[PDB]
């Protein structure tokens, strides 16, 4: 049960979910009951470290830094050991697929410069640039599969299932809050799975 409905925030705090906060305000499917209530990624992220992003692209990682921030649905998953993050540590999240292949299809005209976009950014700048060494190459060439964009860009927080939308077994980016939150039975069903 306290795995259910619990937010980690940035003072590694456990607390409840709230109203969304005015900076997440994009993060619309959270608007009522939300983690997100600063370190946002909405903005201390560079997404155009190699090049401007495509609008596609960028568009999965607002969903994937909403759902991060501002899910009350990841407590399952979530590494209380671990406060290295900006916020909570989760592991191997079991995406949805097509969440995931979409992603990927989405992401395949923009460019990076390496695999895991959890460390290794020259940061002196006061936001996050590519490192000496670390080659721009079209995006696919660093996530040459859905499931090694997936699992590995933010080092293992996903993994991407078999499991599809609509089956309560995975965990989706996005959805429609006026048919309900669909991660809400999926957290449920792992907690008691765990
Ligand atoms: C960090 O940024 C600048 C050049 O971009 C430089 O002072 C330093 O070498 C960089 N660090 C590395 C190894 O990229
Ligand atoms: C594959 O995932 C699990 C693990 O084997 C299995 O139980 C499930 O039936 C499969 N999911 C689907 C519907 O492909
Ligand atoms: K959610």
């Amino acid at each position: 049960t306290e795995l259910l409905n619990v937010c980690m925030n940035a003072k590694h705090h456990k607390e409840k979910p709230g109203p969304e906060d005015k900076l997440h305000e994009q993060c619309r499917p959270w608007r009522k009951n939300a983690c997100c209530s600063d370190v946002s990624y909405l903005y201390r992220f560079n997404w155009n470290h190699c090049g401007e992003m495509a609008p596609a692209c960028k568009r999965h990682f607002i969903q994937d830094t909403c759902l991060y921030e501002c899910s009350p649905n990841l407590g399952p998953w979530i590494q209380q050991v671990d406060q290295s993050w900006r916020k909570e540590r989760v592991l191997n999240v079991p995406l949805c697929k097509e969440d995931c292949e979409q992603w990927w299809e989405d992401c395949r005209t923009s460019y990076t410069c390496k695999s895991n976009w959890h460390k290794g950014w020259n940061w002196t700048s006061g936001f996050n640039k590519c490192a000496v060494g670390a080659a721009c190459q079209p995006f696919h060439f660093y996530f040459p599969t859905p499931t090694v964009l997936c699992n590995e860009i933010w080092t293992h927080s996903y993994k991407v299932s078999n499991y599809s939308r609509g089956s309560g077994r995975c965990i989706q980016m996005w959805f429609d809050p006026a048919q309900g939150n669909p991660n809400e039975e999926v957290a449920r069903f792992y907690a008691a799975a765990m």
